């Protein structure tokens, strides 16, 4: 068995080319003008970590819940090419404001038989995911979960119902019409676009047992979306991300220390100590914890026949709150910075266990129907 690394991870790549710097300046300014935001500042929302107080939040307001997809969070911008105004252009950009130009993509306009009209000043929020099919068939897909602007009109002040509603009618529906009668053309698309399916807030058990295990892309927990709130740029206290403790991983520097016995030479077959270190900055590392490795686990690590010491590893906390090896991270310059470590640990400390989340569901649902009067 080869040593597990990030090379095992199904990697999602934005199917496009980085837009040139001068083009990006135009796009940022243009987006800022429409939204009323700041050009250099990402206008998308960011969720907060689910904590204990959020059990009451779900009890007080209408919420949707869906699977938190593994993939890349991207906003989609339909506009004209900054250099060629006669050229329709689609951009996907992330929270670091990296703009990618996507080609061979097509978003039809309603009731247009020419297929030459196009959308401008339209901004979607969603996630690019990679669905796996049998025979190594892979399908890139853009799951839409919000709309900031459609056809020149900003919908950020409206609630989720109107926001997703306008996207479904003006974008998805005509696209659905086109796709049904143009499967040959559709296959050229770098990715397929669809509205992300959501459940009522109290329906997480259905997600756990029926939806999630049938997914064709990576899952990373749950996202809760309030339906009584406007779109918020930046940190949105109404938008909640929930993750099991095992998914709240941290990258450490691993060091092995073998005990020198009183008499004779060191038995290197014997279990050493597994020290986990945290990056303090530059080249400074400090001791943080011991990694728990059982006897059979130690045999597997030896079976890898790769260097174990002085390496970045990804670790998680088990049921007994012991740090456990998950995979090597050869894609990292350093371990997680102490500030990042503290932040992840805080999400866990304030966290709600899966069990406690489920036991709260009846109360949540009950209050949902008592609001429905």
């Amino acid at each position: 068995s080869m040593a597990p690394s990030e090379k095992d991870i199904e990697e999602v790549s934005v199917p496009g080319v980085l837009a040139p710097r001068d083009d990006v300046r135009v796009l940022k300014t243009r987006i800022a003008k429409l939204l009323g935001t700041s050009p250099d500042t990402f206008p998308g929302s960011q969720p907060v970590s689910f904590s204990k107080k959020h059990l009451q939040a779900l009890k007080e307001k209408n919420y949707f819940v869906c699977e938190k997809s593994d993939g890349i969070r991207c906003l989609l911008y339909m506009t004209e090419h900054p250099r060629y105004e006669n050229r329709p252009s689609v951009y996907l950009f992330d929270r670091k404001m990296n703009f990618y130009h996507v080609e061979k993509i097509f978003y039809p306009v309603e009731n247009d038989k020419s297929g030459k009209k196009y959308h401008v000043d339209t901004l979607l929020d969603g996630e690019l995911v990679l669905d796996i099919y049998p025979g190594g068939k892979k399908q890139l897909r853009y799951l839409v979960f919000d709309c900031l602007a459609c056809d020149g009109i900003v919908y950020m002040s409206r609630l989720l119902d109107k926001r997703l509603g306008i996207f479904a009618k003006s974008i998805q529906k005509p696209l659905d019409e086109y796709t049904k009668t143009h499967m040959r053309e559709t296959a050229i698309f770098p990715f397929l676009t669809s509205l992300k399916k959501m459940e009522l807030g109290h329906g997480i058990l259905k997600l756990f047992n029926e939806v999630i295990p049938r997914l064709r892309h990576g899952n990373d927990g749950l996202i809760f979306t309030c339906t009584e709130t406007p779109y918020v740029s930046g940190t949105d206290q109404s938008l909640l991300k929930w993750k099991p403790k095992e998914m709240n991983t941290i990258d450490f520097m691993l060091k092995l220390e073998f005990a020198q016995p009183e008499e004779g030479d060191i038995d290197y077959s014997a279990m050493p100590e597994f020290q986990l270190g945290v990056w303090e900055g530059r080249n400074m590392y400090s001791f943080f914890a011991f990694m728990y490795v059982d006897e059979k686990e130690w045999e597997k690590l030896k079976s890898f026949n790769v260097p174990l010491s002085e390496r970045i590893v990804e670790c998680y906390l088990d049921d007994e709150n012991r740090w456990r090896f998950l995979r090597f991270r050869d894609d990292k310059r350093d371990a997680n910075h102490i500030s990042t470590v503290k932040s992840v640990l805080q999400s866990i400390e304030d966290g709600v266990s899966k069990e406690d989340l489920l036991k709260e569901m009846p109360i949540i649902r009950e209050a949902y129907y008592n609001r429905k009067k």
